[PDB]
């Protein structure tokens, strides 16, 4: 049968082609995860359908209703067979879905508007003039929520009670907030997305300091799915054959504008 | 009692200065010694650290198809788990299970300071400076299997080089760089390279970018019940910042250069 692939509109992972309206099915999209999905399916020998996650979310469990939203929810509730997206491997998610070995490394990082007097998470935590936040329903927000590290707990105490909200609905909203806030907003996001934006016009943002953590994106499947084993072996093969390195260069650096 | 196979490789597992008056697990120290203690505490098991008998990581003999090293100890039922700088590879994942990686690394170049080499391309385009890798390891297999022009050229040279450019242990490779007056460069994992760069006599250096990007995983026999719990422990330890704390403790807080 045709494998239902859940994914998310996040640059440069998955984007609508400029002429998408004249195209059909998988042909409407382009990006790192579109190329990776095609390679995994070809190596595993399956037909697939890319579907954009209905709620536009990565995946979090609602504290009250206990329902998973986002791509994680699409896998948990049987709406999709596999997630091929910049989906972070986390302990809470691994308890409900399976992940392949990581296909890409990343860490939480700081995005500033160029010229902002901030060099680290410690600098953000020790001041009040520059506001800062994260994506409202992903792994970055959960990292701060759960952190027992002094600087990060201090950052979370501030973010959770900041008014108006420092949290954003999408990466693009966070980026637009940095760009329009004249250096008064810094955005906390994954190093991969931060490095991509730093290489795009208007070239007015920058990644500053080291990463706050070290983790990876994994291809996700429903718990105990038969696809899990084959997909993990495909990620290992593609890494060893240099495909993953070739795709990162194609989507980040080969088409850099700065 | 869980039998843990591991390897004497700095700063992962090392005999303590006073090992002779110490017994069992207490004889050893290092990143993987601290990691084994953390995993066992979180998973609730007793364990015995045992050093791999042949001193190898693990490769399959082309003729007999027999696995050696820590991989072989798991395959043949001699050990329950491997907690070591054991590279996750496709050929190994076909015979043993690996947790998600607990540490990242790439193949890198070690030179004696002042050696006129900046990259793998520089090594491949000359003959004055010899270069090699560790035997029965994933670095050697990377060059053996590579279809990338520079790396295939490097392998063609290394496989036929006389005298041999390959070494039995990392320490032998490091000692060869140090004694060869800049005429030998060693190809090894960035983790081991960065550790040696921070140790006396401070005469080596990591040069250029990494040739690949991969990780070390905790390994168990295929279908072992321990695999699931150990993978969850690695994810928890990463999230708590314990993996970062151990890397800092063993590499940079213990810096001599
Ligand atoms: C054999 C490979 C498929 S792999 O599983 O090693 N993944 C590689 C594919 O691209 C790059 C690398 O991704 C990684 C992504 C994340 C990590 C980390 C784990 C724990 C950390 C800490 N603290 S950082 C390692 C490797
Ligand atoms: N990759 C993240 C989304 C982005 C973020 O949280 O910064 C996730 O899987 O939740
Ligand atoms: N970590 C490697 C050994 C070192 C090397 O090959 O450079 C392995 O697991 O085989
Ligand atoms: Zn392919
Ligand atoms: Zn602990
Ligand atoms: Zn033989």
């Amino acid at each position: 049968k045709t494998v239902v692939v859940t994914t998310i509109l996040e640059s440069p992972y998955v984007m609508m082609k400029k002429n998408h309206e004249m195209l059909e099915g998988n042909e409407r999209y382009e990006g790192y995860c579109v190329d990776l999905a095609a390679e995994i399916a070809k190596h595993c020998g399956f037909k697939y359908k890319l579907t954009i996650v209905g709620d536009g979310k990565y995946g979090a469990r609602d504290a009250d209703t206990k329902i998973w939203n986002g791509m994680v929810g699409e896998l948990v509730y049987g709406k999709a067979d596999i997630a091929i997206a910049p989906l972070t491997i986390t302990l809470v998610r691994e308890e409900v879905i399976d992940f392949s070995k990581p296909f890409m490394s990343l860490g939480i990082s700081i995005m500033i508007k160029k010229g902002t007097p901030i060099e680290s998470a410690e600098d953000l935590s020790k001041q009040t003039e520059i506001a800062y936040g994260t994506l409202d329903s992903g792994s970055t927000k959960e990292f701060f929520r759960r952190s027992k590290i002094a600087v990060f707990d201090k950052m979370w105490t501030y973010m959770r009670s900041a008014e108006p909200s420092v949290f954003v609905r999408t990466t693009a909203e966070g980026v637009a907030r940095v760009r329009k806030s004249k250096g008064k907003y810094a955005y906390l996001l994954e190093s991969t997305m931060n490095e991509y934006i730093e290489q795009r016009k208007p070239c007015d943002t920058m990644k500053v300091g080291g990463n706050l953590d070290s983790k990876g994106y994994g291809i996700a499947t429903p718990k105990g799915s038969s696809l899990g084993n084959a997909v993990n072996l495909a990620v290992l093969k593609l890494n060893e054959q240099g495909l993953l390195d070739k795709l990162k260069n194609k989507w980040w650096y080969d088409k850099g504008e700065c």
